């Protein structure tokens, strides 16, 4: 601040310059105390030289001959060294004198020490710096816009040496001038009697003596200058490159400095060569991560991770991540986690540590961009059985997951089309059995036909994409499971039909109409389970009655109004979803879907229900919901597998006390009206609640 | 509180008043002592 500014140069100036301003000052002194000048008038056995001149007279002879014949230089030489020694005094400090730089160098100073004072810069060589990076980078950012404070330097430095120079010049002359001895012819003749006069004043020769030292000093002082002047003028100090710590550290950042942040560093660097070595670290990019990482690391503990361990969706333990910068090691110490969940974590890097946590066959990604290492990405490729990615640009997509051969269950939310799909091909993933798609792509990607050899179940759920070109999904002969929903077909596409190993069917939100395509079903011998949901079929065709595989029937959300009596020939039925249709009357041919356990029709126009209906005991679900039943008939105790009822929201008036017989079915699966509810019998209402 | 209130034009004056009060103060010494 008062003492780290000063190059040796600069000390020397100081220190000449205190010792010229002692010179004039104890030259002032002097002039102030005996500069006196003696006269006698010159012009006249040796006797006395009597002038009968009283002391009066000789001292206003003093006085007059003073002002006259004595030099105005001899005489102003202390006043005038002390001037020039206060101007090069005032020219030096008003560098710090200005407030406009004077807080810019403060600043840097500031800056300086405390990077300097923290240990951490010693220990990245071999605590709060971290958000004194923040100020680092503040500075960095301010005041390399500057340079105006090395201008100020050198205009100066120029002032001292165009000072030095005019000095020398004149100095040089006027040292001559000066004698011991003068001469003076005033016109005092007639008013003291005499006009010649022989004076001379004490200090002369002592002044002449001095001035010489006095010039030496300056010379020096010049000198000085023009090494800086040269040091100004052979260096260029305006750039300023390290090219050492960078060799011998082994780091590439920092790479240089502006003129104003390399006009400071070359001055500390004269000042003091380890300072600039201590200060250029906060500098560096990667020590701000790695002192990231080491508050991280302090801020993270395993218990917190620990605490944060729960159980996924699909049954596994896992640590959900929903804010982080980076990966903690800590997480690396607990193997026992099956998956592993991101959300929002950019610019991760997966180190080898990663083969600590052996047990990891899941991982879930949201919105990250991540890279691996080659320990890493063998271990995932080894080890890895489901991955879960979303990603929103597809920057947050790690192209390795292509190469990932041991990977079984996949799950990707993000649009591809954004119309050809940017998708890399599924040739590595060797053992790919089950794929899950959010994204917005037009036409089958041929990715997927490098995986159908060993590909399971393909799932593609976009947000309403026409699926326009289906026939790569003819080349999936491996598929025993396809969905197809929200493909935008609004018909049973043609593709579907050549896959003779399917086994479930769903085309939710494609708005089926016509959907005359059933008899090509028939091909189909396999097909267990249908899905239609959220679709405009009002009327189901009798070939629907073909399918003999048909394990469960879905039509939930749809126009249909009145149902077929064939409908109920596929007695293999178990799930029925008629729920939120336009359901009216439920024929008698119910009775015959003995094997079924599952009717939902909530949302539905029913007003009565067929006794038939009673004679599915292996019915252990069934949804009324919201019909127009007025009555519910007691055979409904005869269903004494039915587990759960929904028929809260009709007209019912009493509910009949034979729902006491239903073993399986409590209050709990039991949704009925409040007062509906009440009407049953005290015992039935114990017995369902509790055990009495 | 005794520095922040003052800009450069009134630090310039600040330093031209103390050198001519002392200017003044080193005239009056003369004055009284060898005029």
């Amino acid at each position: 601040a008062f003492r780290v500014l000063k190059p040796w140069w600069d000390v020397f100036t100081d220190y000449l310059s205190v010792a010229m301003l002692m010179i004039g000052v104890f030259g002032c002194t002097l002039q102030v105390m005996q500069d006196k000048i003696i006269c006698l008038p010159k012009r006249v056995e040796m006797k006395g030289l009597k002038t009968d001149l009283d002391l009066q007279q000789y001292s206003f002879i003093n006085q007059m001959c003073y002002e006259r014949a004595l030099h105005w230089y001899a005489k102003y030489f202390p006043y005038l060294v002390l001037i020039h020694t206060l101007v090069f005094m005032l020219c030096s400090n008003f560098w710090f004198k200005f407030p406009g730089s004077s807080s810019k160098i403060e600043h840097f100073i500031s800056i300086l020490g405390k990077c300097f004072d923290s240990p951490w810069t010693t220990r990245a060589l071999s605590e709060q710096a971290k958000a004194l990076f923040e100020k680092v980078k503040k500075f960095r950012l301010h005041v390399e816009e500057g340079d105006i404070l090395y201008a100020m330097y050198v205009r100066q430095t120029v002032l001292k040496v165009i000072k030095f120079l005019i000095i020398i010049a004149y100095n040089s002359a006027l040292v001559s001038k000066v004698q011991f001895t003068v001469d003076c012819n005033v016109d005092i003749q007639d008013m003291t009697g005499y006009k010649n006069f022989s004076c001379n004043h004490t200090m002369a020769h002592l002044f002449s003596k001095l001035s010489f030292c006095y010039l030496c000093f300056v010379s020096i002082y010049g000198l000085t200058c023009l090494y800086t002047l040269y040091w100004l003028f052979y260096r260029s100090l305006r750039e300023y490159s390290f090219e050492y710590v960078r060799q011998e550290t082994g780091i590439d950042d920092i790479p240089d400095v502006k003129n104003d942040f390399a006009f400071m560093l070359h001055m500390i660097d004269q000042y003091d060569p380890l300072y600039s070595k201590r200060f250029a670290v906060f500098l560096s990019e990667v020590s701000e991560n790695k002192l990231k990482q080491l508050n991280l690391n302090n801020e993270w503990t395993p218990d917190k991770l620990r605490q944060k361990l729960q159980t996924n969706a699909h049954n596994r333990l896992e640590l959900p991540l929903i804010m982080l910068s980076g990966l903690p090691d800590t997480v690396f110490e607990i193997t026992e986690l099956q998956s592993l969940k991101l959300e929002i974590i950019k610019n991760v890097m997966i180190p080898a540590t990663i083969a600590q946590l052996d047990n990891l066959q899941e991982l879930c990604l949201h919105q990250c961009s991540v890279k691996i290492h080659s320990a890493a990405l063998s271990f995932l490729k080894e080890n890895l059985k489901v991955l879960s990615v979303k990603f929103d640009d597809m920057r947050e997509l790690p192209p390795w997951m292509y190469g990932l051969r041991n990977l079984e269950e996949l799950y990707l939310v993000g649009s591809l089309s954004h119309k050809n799909v940017t998708l890399e091909s599924l040739r590595d993933l060797k053992s790919l059995k089950i794929l899950s798609i959010k994204s917005n792509v037009s036409k089958i990607p041929q990715a997927v036909v490098d995986v159908s050899s060993h590909l399971q179940k393909m799932c593609v759920h976009n947000d309403g994409t026409k699926l326009v070109m289906l026939n790569n999904l003819k080349k999936m002969t491996n598929l025993t499971e396809l969905e197809l929903v929200h493909c935008d077909l609004e018909r049973i596409p043609h593709a579907v039909f050549s896959l003779l190993s399917l086994q479930e069917l769903d085309l939710k939100e494609n708005n089926l109409k016509s959907i005359e395509e059933i008899v090509s079903f028939q091909h189909l011998r396999k097909l267990t389970v249908l899905k239609l949901w959220y679709n405009s079929i009002a009327y189901i065709p009798e070939h629907i009655k073909k399918l003999t595989s048909l394990e469960r029937l879905f039509f939930s959300h749809n126009k249909v109004e009145v149902l077929p009596s064939h409908l109920f020939l596929c007695n293999k039925i178990r799930y029925l979803d008629l729920s939120y249709n336009d359901i009216r009357f439920i024929p008698p041919e119910i009775g015959v879907l003995q094997s079924l356990q599952y009717f939902s029709i909530t949302c539905n126009k029913v007003e009565s229900l067929p006794d038939e209906l009673y004679f599915c005991k292996k019915l252990k679900t069934l949804k009324i919901g919201k019909n127009s039943l007025s009555v519910l008939s007691p055979k409904i105790g005869n269903l004494l597998f039915l587990s759960y009822l929904d028929i809260k929201g009709n007209h019912f008036e009493v509910l009949p006390p034979e729902l006491g017989d239903c073993r399986a079915l409590k209050r709990a699966r039991l949704v009925v009206e409040d007062a509906l509810f009440e009407t049953l019998p005290s015992d039935v209402r114990e017995q369902m609640k509790a055990d009495a």
